[PDB]
């Protein structure tokens, strides 16, 4: 029955392949939503083919379209498709998320998250353009780049930007682009996605890592801190750069790990412990306050947990006073896994040299 109506999916009659769509996206988020897999996900494949066209890809057949993939993207294996199959949607996907006219950018960079729970979205990396203005790519028809705005011809470069400059709407009245945070965090899982964060990139010169921190005290949007609290933790992983990433002090890394976990009540430190912090934790406002959400807390914990594998590290950790600011949290927030990690950083501080 959803059986007949799926395959019109792929009618050669607009029309008929509208009529489709908007039957089924209501059936695309239950147990009915099987009927998308059929003949090898041959209406996955469809649906794909319809949010590209040129030609008939409206606006609203795209907000169903990609409505759909975003909900059969819980699967793994509707996501090989997505990605693997017609390599062509990616390139579509990012450039379209980039392009600040297109009123599904949003919805988009949800898809976009998602796929990064694959290794097959490490090909964002490579996808870039020839010229910034309105081109051919095989076969697609890219809009042309605002010039103002994005400098870069690679899509790293400008997913990051809209990242980064479009929060609040500021780029664009449809969208705040704040779930490409969860893109940055599950890519950053990846080697070569983490090397893409700690490396300078050529087209503004500055290490993208530092260009997320300051979301970290972003206290009306909790999607942009828990993305970025992860990829700050992953970007970590190899304890041989933590020095580099430590000292580059226009990168200026761990003043972000700590304020969320710092607070001006309740919080008891000594003038000459004080004065060891980092300058930003220094003279707080009277209402700062950690960050409630403690997964985001505990995650923050682990970064700075990640600092310690590392004598240097240790030592850089304790010359600006994290022992004392761990402390106070121990303290002040009864919870157990805060609490386990706090004694786990203090056990790493206790140790001398090698």
């Amino acid at each position: 029955q959803l059986n007949e109506l799926v395959e019109f999916l792929h009618s050669p009659q607009p029309a008929v392949r509208q009529i489709a769509i908007d039957n089924l996206v209501g059936f695309s988020a239950g147990p009915t939503s099987k009927v998308f897999k059929n003949d090898s996900y041959r209406p996955i494949k469809d649906i794909i083919k319809m949010i590209m066209d040129p030609e008939h890809g409206t606006r609203v057949i795209i907000q169903q379209g990609v409505t759909i993939l975003v909900n059969l993207s819980e699967d793994k294996l509707v996501r090989n498709i997505i990605l693997s199959d017609d390599k062509k949607f990616l390139k579509f996907l990012v450039w379209k998320i980039v392009d600040l006219t297109n009123p599904n950018a949003d919805i988009m960079c949800i898809l976009l998250s998602n796929l990064a729970k694959d290794d097959g979205i490490l090909a964002v990396l490579n996808i870039k353009r020839n010229s910034s203005g309105e081109e051919v790519d095989d076969g697609l028809k890219l809009a042309a780049l605002n010039k103002e705005v994005f400098k870069s011809l690679r899509a790293m470069d400008c997913l990051m930007d809209c990242f980064v400059k479009g929060y609040d709407k500021k780029l664009t009245k449809y969208a705040s682009f704040n779930y490409l945070a969860f893109f940055f965090a599950d890519i950053s899982r990846f080697k070569l996605g983490r090397m893409y964060f700690i490396e300078e990139q050529e087209y503004d010169g500055v290490v993208p890592i530092s260009k997320l921190l300051v979301f970290t005290e972003k206290y009306d949007a909790k999607v942009r801190r828990e993305g970025v609290a992860s990829t700050i933790k992953n970007s970590l992983f190899d304890s041989e750069t933590h020095e580099r990433l430590l000292k580059d002090e226009k990168i200026n890394l761990l003043p972000y790990i700590l304020l969320p976990i710092a607070s001006a009540k309740d919080s008891e430190i000594d003038e000459e412990d004080m004065f060891n912090l980092p300058d930003e934790l220094q003279l707080l406002p009277e209402d700062k306050e950690r960050d409630p959400i403690p997964a985001i807390i505990c995650c923050h914990l682990e970064s700075i947990l990640l600092l310690c594998t590392t004598h240097a590290g240790r030592e850089y950790l304790r010359d600006k006073s994290v022992y004392p600011l761990v402390r106070e949290l121990h303290k002040n927030v009864e919870n157990e896994d805060i609490g386990e990690l706090c004694y786990r950083i203090v056990n790493m501080l206790m140790r001398g040299e090698p």
